[PDB]
RNA sequence: UGGUUGUCGUCAGCUCGUGUCGUGAGAUGUUGGGUUAAGUCCCGCAACGAGCGCAACCCUUGAUCUUAGUUGCCAGCAUUCA
């Protein structure tokens, strides 16, 4: 089964992409056409590759494999944060620090931090 | 040479851990928008923190309460050259 039909993807806007000046050629394979000057994405090969996406997920998620949402865009933030708390998974929607993954260390000791000022708020 | 001191200069700067960028020396952080006496603080930001500086902590002066009332003080009370 398609999990998601092309009806809802129409109704959410899937098909809508950026402007033809913005266009990346290498996208060319997702795009279907050109229409009033904004490049439309191909609905038909988006159906069949969210459909691997969910199932690579749910693999992945049964391998107790940990997601972290990220998206900083302004229409993005809340939605991360909602579905993310949701599926009780991590998430990262103000502003990514660089170094979050590459340097893993210094983060947690700032996590840790937090968790203190916490504790001492409490008692 | 040790120890000590002057000097830039009581100027607001000088660095480091990890990360990232660069073939490399390096860069970033520490730049930028406001603000400050100040790298002082806020915001942004491939940076995230830390340290020595800055400020504060210390001394003195300016107000006042408590304790203490002599060798200090004399208002109310008499007396003295005081």
């Amino acid at each position: 089964m398609s999990v998601i039909s092309m009806k809802q993807l129409l109704e959410a806007g899937v098909h809508f992409g950026h402007q033809t000046r913005r266009w990346n050629p290498k996208m060319k394979r997702y795009i279907f056409t050109e229409r009033n000057g904004i490049y439309i994405i191909d609905l038909q090969k988006t159906v069949k590759k969210v459909e691997e996406a969910y199932n690579f997920t749910k693999n992945l998620a049964a391998e107790g494999g940990k997601i972290l949402f990220v998206g900083t865009k302004k229409q993005a933030q809340d939605s991360v944060k909602e579905e993310a708390q949701r599926s009780g998974m991590y998430y990262v929607n103000q502003r990514w620090l660089g170094g979050t993954l590459t340097n893993f260390e210094t983060i947690q000791k700032r996590i840790k931090r937090l968790k203190d000022i916490e504790k001492m708020q409490e008692n």
